[PDB]
């Protein structure tokens, strides 16, 4: 058992496990996400890659979480990771509905698991969220509001010639 | 005569030859479109390109098959190369609805020659068929069920502003 | 819907649907397998990375068969991802008996859709997982049956010492 | 006297006072437990490496807080620096388990100083401490927990080989 644990609450434990849980879950949608729009009759790479990359971010998070999880002596505690919502995504613009609303609960889950660390007087963990979290979501939820005026400015009467060049010039191909 | 043959069906030998001549007027029927979309009333450069790259990858398909007949000791037999179905192509998208045709079609003959290789327990012709034509295939018709559909989402009821489009922001000049 | 499907069975499509799932499944072992040899009671790094570099070569398979699903013009479909089935490990030897029994499971799944492939006279699919897995399968169980004969010669009466020889001497770090 | 200070309260200016105390009291134990490894009748140079190191460390935290002390308008005051509380540090496990207690009275003295930091509404003092010591505290504690759970595993029936192979292969030399 652990010799380093110290200033570490059950219940901090058990909710950075529940996190974990959260950003493999969110993973798993964008990887989801990413193939939908590699099928052959959606065929939006830069949507694919868009996706694709914060599979790869949240995967990156729920690893950072679990290193943390050890580094402060608690037990890392897997649970089934939920399949993602739907199995096909629509446009590109109900993807990126999608990926805001599914950004803005793991944010809550932050700034939950922030105040319970604030409420346990837990500085470590508040830093923690605040130096590798906190930010670069704020970053990301900015960053998919300003795809979501874009595209949304783009559907107009002509939704396909919108789909089409929000993916040449804005995503990365 | 051949000192060398051995394993080699006088079927499978034939069936090469057949496949030859396929890859061979699939490389004319590209050679056909490339040039059409070069025409000063049609002028669509990056279709142009594809069609023209197509007609030297079916050439040299053509080209490996008689090098792997004479490897097996079978004897390359030409027949006519039939001209091209169509003497013009319509829009883009009639050109890639056609080439997909076309390559349906080749694909259909590797699978059958593949079928031939194996009812007559020819590993050789079915490794070569796998290392150099399966997969060759199957990704070319994915890249060209891609554009099919990004041409398809752009023909709205701005079908010459789509046309443009496609040719200027996903095919290479 | 589809316009590049070919010679592709429903079948496959499935069996490639849970293959991807079984690859999950595996990568997810792997992730606890690799932080619990992180853990400040456990502390074998060299062992920690081998099941962390594992996760990530199931991942990449799993995602090599879902590309391959859309280049056939299948349709992906994920699944839950059942938790491991341990939360801790026990020693490197009980870890790596569980790794070659994962393993063995993948194979045999491997071996199966091969069998499914050839009886449906698919040799893409065929050549696919000849290409990319069935040796890649047997090199990784030789290499954990060389680990698990090493791990066994060190266990003597001084099994402490020798689970800390193997990490040092055999284990990347 | 000072014309900077600002939000810096008499009780964190006497507890930062305090923690360079402890700081420097902690780097003249590693001065002690270093010089110890390197007597000719112990004689394990990674053992002296590793404790030498972490008697620049806590130094250097004591600097640090010194240059902020300033920093802040603080007035740096220095009391007696007590002896270590051993002469002789007995095996490489028994130097182990006193550092991590000597780490674990640092971290607390660190959680006791953000707590009133915290209470007194000086975020400054809260950021700094986060940004320099809470991390770097978990992180080294959590690598003398990785070590005490080598060194133990080691002991087994033969104490003298394995305390030589921990120095040997898992120290710096
Ligand atoms: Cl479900
Ligand atoms: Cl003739
Ligand atoms: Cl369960
Ligand atoms: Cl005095
Ligand atoms: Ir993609
Ligand atoms: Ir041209
Ligand atoms: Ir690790
Ligand atoms: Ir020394």
């Amino acid at each position: 058992s652990s010799q380093i644990r110290q200033n570490y609450s059950t219940e901090v434990e058990a909710a950075v496990n529940r996190l974990v849980n959260l950003y493999l879950r969110a993973s798993y949608t964008y990887l989801s996400l990413g193939f939908y729009f590699d099928r052959d009759d959606v065929a939006l790479e830069g949507v694919c890659h868009f996706f694709h990359e914060l599979a790869e971010e949240k995967r990156e998070g729920a690893e950072r979480l679990l290193k943390m999880q050890n580094q402060r002596g608690g037990r890392a505690l897997f649970q089934d990771l939920q399949k993602p919502s739907q199995d096909e995504w629509g446009t590109t613009l109900d993807a990126m509905k999608a990926a805001i609303v599914l950004e803005k609960s793991l944010n809550q889950a932050l700034l939950d698991l922030h105040a319970l660390g604030s409420a346990q007087a837990d500085p470590h963990l508040c830093d923690f969220l605040e130096s590798h979290f906190l930010d670069e979501e704020v970053k990301l939820i900015k960053k998919m509001g300003d795809h979501l005026t874009n595209i949304q400015r783009l559907v107009g009467s002509q939704a396909g010639l919108g789909e089409y060049l929000f993916e040449r010039l804005t995503l990365k191909h």
